[PDB]
């Protein structure tokens, strides 16, 4: 499924994501905008062989199992192709508990490379939330 960027905001919100430890609604909508343009089925390989997937990109070397990453955790136990159903309650679930372990959002690459610093609150302006 590919959301709309109000319609992934409005399901972020549901599922408590506004200001979870700290951060805004608009710094999720910015992280899924450039981790995965808002398709929940968007995979994309890692120079390591570990594989992101899904809506937030989430990373099967630590947090999801698929079958093919050596160092694989799998800490959110789940399979890394739930991450990939238009209902986004899996990567939103492991997705707080990835931003609860240290470095908070900087774990998401393009999140500290695009998003980190600028007017997040755009990506919500216009919405009805
Ligand atoms: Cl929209
Ligand atoms: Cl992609």
């Amino acid at each position: 499924k590919v959301f709309g960027r109000c319609e992934l905001a409005a399901a972020m919100k549901r599922h408590g994501l506004d200001n979870y430890r700290g951060y805004s609604l608009g710094n999720w909508v910015c992280a899924a905008k450039f981790e995965s343009n808002f398709n929940t089925q968007a995979t994309n390989r890692n120079t390591d062989g570990s594989t992101d997937y899904g809506i937030l990109q989430i990373n099967s070397r630590w947090w999801c199992n698929d079958g093919r990453t050596p160092g694989s955790r799998n800490l959110c136990n789940i399979p890394c192709s739930a991450l990939l159903s238009s209902d986004i309650t899996a990567s939103v679930n492991c997705a707080k508990k990835i931003v609860s372990d240290g470095n908070g959002m900087n774990a998401w690459v393009a999140w500290r490379n695009r998003c980190k610093g600028t007017d997040v609150q755009a990506w919500i302006r216009g919405c009805r939330l």
